[PDB]
């Protein structure tokens, strides 16, 4: 049977399920750790344990546990990112999409979903592999991981709750699919992890880690990027927030065996409804419990491991979206609501400033202000808006990613870079968020190029186009067909900085991405906090 | 006789001079004060006393001791400016120009020449008044103080060198015009000084001083502002100098009364020979001995007396050249010459950078340079070269004016601004310098309007303009003629911040001049600096 695949965890029996009027099979629900349930909650993950019999792996998993964004019921556009499985802790479990025929040796696309760290589901209608391995021909497997406190509560010392867990549950999904992708007929020495946003960042991790870096071969980053302002924090800061749950919970807090086994007492609901109440200023773009520069997953700090080229080096594809920032000022910052043109005004804009560089001290949000004000037209409420969703994109995405890049090229053996700037025919959200953060995600997996979902002609050929350059890219460690006719996308180099426009226009050629705006974010703003 | 005018100091004969075709009256060379020689160098001015006889008055006066340019022997572009007289510390007379037949009651302006108070004559070529008395039939004086270690060496506490004395030259010239004008045809009430660069930073410097503020009706500046950079040292920095001067001289140091002592001594060349060694750090726009914050002339600082509105309330008229900077970065800045194009490297711009804000810290010299540096283009000779133009202008002179302007525009009685950015079709400067510094005196006074001098008919009619603008100012206060049919220079006002172009095109207004450099220079490097 074509459905039946023997692994060395056992055997599973998967489902034919229909793609664009032909058929693959599709693996959903393989577990790969044993459930970190009970006195195993905020530990490492351990292997799964092998099992007799055949494993039903014909249906979606649970979803971890995770803060359910409530902000907009009903409305699609938020709630597609909601989990729509049951959730658990019992959920670390991985999908396959293989091929019909089965493969014999194909290339393999491991997907990391994004969510703050604190959210995220394997199982969300826009990750849905099929499209993607059935148009490519690829082995298209999804992970899931640990989030919010669950995966990332940091008491650096102990090693009931350490840190990095839900990395560490990428990195055990990682080690099954080297293990066992052979068996569905991928090739486990052709594996591309990608990911976004914190998989994006995710990606960037396992690139560092020493620990992780044999389990791949190359990686793609949309929209994060390891040095992300809100994806990490210090070990001391991961220790305060804990205790801070801990003290929101009434635990006692003299030791942290003491801390550890209160938390382990609660209901999952119970770590969720306090989550958002240990965070260290009044900010929008942070998140509680992300991973630590704990000197294990990461031998040393993240910049250092940037500078002196301790990482894995070989092909990466990354990029960013036009309006990375929209987003979160929606949700958090005074001004922005989802049904008006969300125009700001000056004093809107200053306390939206202050949300976004929280770290920052008077003069800081002073020289950002300048940088950001034109001030021949300073109470233009559009310019005002725009301004802000610059900011939060180019301190928390871009310029992130640009210092990313810039230093991965010194070391790596090829960059592929992009800015995706198309903005979909059937948004849902209010034109004024524009390219909204995610919303490439969809042309990456295919989806427009189901008809019932509306999209122009133009969005599926842009969709195909997308979906081409990244399993050409897995593949190859290049975009770019050899020999074909089709504009190319050139290599980032350090000298030149070429990078592409992704939209539905003949491709576009650009150097040095926000070269100005990401000169004052990497440069000048750093050091003018570290003065003063 | 027409020539002949009897005066509270004695009775003066001029001369008629041919002006376009006709003929008017000059006053050339009367006396103001006493000789300020000997045991009275350095000290206050004292009047004139009254003579018997005539005085001949048909003579251009000595000039002030002064550094003499010698960078470019033979160039008129740069000894245009040097004095074109013998130099002589018997140097305070005045000169006037007076419409004939003589009027009874007219309009008066006073020109204050400029020259970075360590230069100036007001015999030059340039400042010859007799085109504007006849054209715009007002009574033109020029007036002349000394510059220098002679006019501004300031040992405050003692009597001998209080510091200032060139500004009270200026004063006490203008108390001779308040005093005996009339018997010119000239009226008393009726005074506009006007200057420009140094002599722009004195007509704000007497809007300001108790002192001064009773003798003259408006004003005009040119290119200069009593808040710029350059054109004012605080007391114990004047002392440091001035003590640095005598241990140029081998002096004694142990007293104020042994150090002047000594000075005094020293023929006029001595001190000048040495005047720049005694300047603080490696810079260029900045010059020894200028006026100082002393409590007298000033009663406290020149900000505070702005925000407060502690000056004269009056109508003014002000502006600056489009590139103000170029004149020095020629003269001390590594990389421009004369005779090239000037392409500036990226490591001369920064070199450029220090120079212009001596007084800068590394985090400040890191600001400036983002500001002003094109990170798509970083390595343009062009833009590097016009960058530091722009650094060099901005910093010393637009936005100074601008600080001013907007401060007096709360408590005044009426502002009018320009912006000139005609460059004349006969400069012998490089192109690369552009409108330079001082380049619009000679639209002034009219230079344009002698055929001999080259000069296209568009710019005798932009000549006439000017001419017009300043005297009709003089005149009413509004530089518009009533009921006129020509395009109308609005009032600068705190809302609006209108000012227009002065070149030979249709006028246009514009608002906020320059309004994102000077707010980095007027608010944020110095919020900067002092922070750090
Ligand atoms: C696998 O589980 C689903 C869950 O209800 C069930 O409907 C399906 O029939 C099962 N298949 C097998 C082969 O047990
Ligand atoms: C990648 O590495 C190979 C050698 O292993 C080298 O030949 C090739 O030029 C490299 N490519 C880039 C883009 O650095
Ligand atoms: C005034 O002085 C000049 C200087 O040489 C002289 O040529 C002229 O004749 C004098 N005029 C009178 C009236 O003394
Ligand atoms: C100037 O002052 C007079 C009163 O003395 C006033 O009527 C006039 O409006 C003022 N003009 C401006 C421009 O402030």
């Amino acid at each position: 049977s074509e459905l039946l695949v023997n692994t060395k965890s056992g055997k599973v029996m998967g489902t034919r399920v229909p793609v664009l009027s032909s058929h693959i099979s599709a693996f959903l629900g393989i577990p790969f750790a044993e459930p970190p349930v009970g006195n195993m909650r905020f530990r490492r993950p351990e292997p799964k344990k092998p099992w007799s019999g055949v494993w039903n792996a014909s249906t979606y998993p649970n979803n971890c546990q995770q803060y359910v964004d409530e902000q907009f019921p009903g409305f699609s556009g938020s709630e597609m990112w909601n989990p729509n499985r049951e959730m658990s802790e019992d959920c670390l479990y991985l999908n396959i999409w293989v091929p019909s025929p089965r493969p014999k040796s194909t290339t393999v696309m491991v997907w990391i979903y994004g969510g703050g760290f604190y959210s995220g589901s394997s199982t969300l209608d826009v990750y849905n592999g099929k499209y993607l391995a059935y148009t490519e021909e690829v082995v298209l497997v999804s992970l899931s991981y640990r989030v919010g406190a669950f995966g990332f509560l940091a008491l650096h010392g102990s090693q009931e709750a350490p840190g990095n867990v839900g990395l560490l549950d990428q990195r055990m999904a990682l080690q099954w699919v080297h293990d066992n992708i052979q068996f569905f007929g991928g090739d486990p020495k052709t594996v591309t992890i990608f990911g976004e946003s914190a998989g994006g960042a995710s990606v960037g991790m396992h690139i560092l880690s020493p620990g992780s870096r044999d389990l791949f071969r190359r990686a793609i980053l949309q929209s994060g990027s390891p040095n992300c302002p809100w994806a990490s924090v210090s070990v001391a800061e991961g220790r305060r927030r804990a205790v801070e749950l801990g003290r929101n919970l009434n635990c006692n807090l003299n030791s942290d065996e003491e801390l550890i086994h209160c938390l382990r007492e609660k209901k999952p609901q119970e770590l969720i409804d306090v989550e958002w109440n240990v965070l260290p200023f009044d900010s929008i773009f942070r998140f509680s419990f992300v991973p630590v520069i704990d000197g294990e997953f990461f031998p040393t700090s993240l910049e250092s491991m940037l500078n002196s080229g301790n990482f894995k080096k070989t092909q990466i594809l990354l990029g960013v979206n036009k309006d990375e920032g929209s987003f979160f000022l929606l949700y958090g910052a005074p001004g922005f609501s989802k049904d008006s043109e969300s125009k700001i005004s000056r004093e809107d804009f200053m306390s939206g400033v202050k949300l976004s560089v929280p770290h920052a001290n008077d003069l800081g949000l002073d020289a950002v202000t300048l940088q950001y004000t034109d001030w021949m037209d300073d109470n233009n409420g559009i310019k005002n808006r725009d301004g802000l969703d610059d900011i939060v994109g180019d301190h928390n995405v871009i310029c992130p990613l640009m210092h990313f890049v810039n230093k991965y090229t010194k070391f790596g053996n090829g960059t592929y870079l992009y800015f995706f700037n198309h903005r979909a025919s059937n948004l849902v959200w209010p034109e004024w968020m524009g390219v909204i953060h995610g919303y490439e995600i969809e042309f990456v997996f295919g989806l427009p190029l189901v008809k019932e979902l509306n999209y122009t002609a133009e969005e599926e050929a842009l969709s195909r186009r997308i979906m081409h350059y990244w399993a050409t890219f897995a593949k190859t460690g290049n975009p770019n067909e050899p020999h074909s006719q089709e504009s190319k996308w050139p290599l980032f180099t350090t000298k030149e900085q070429k990078f592409i426009d992704l939209n539905t226009e003949p491709m576009k050629v650009h150097q040095r991405l926000r070269v100005q705006m990401c000169v004052f974010w990497n440069q000048f703003l750093p050091k003018l906090l570290n003065a003063t």
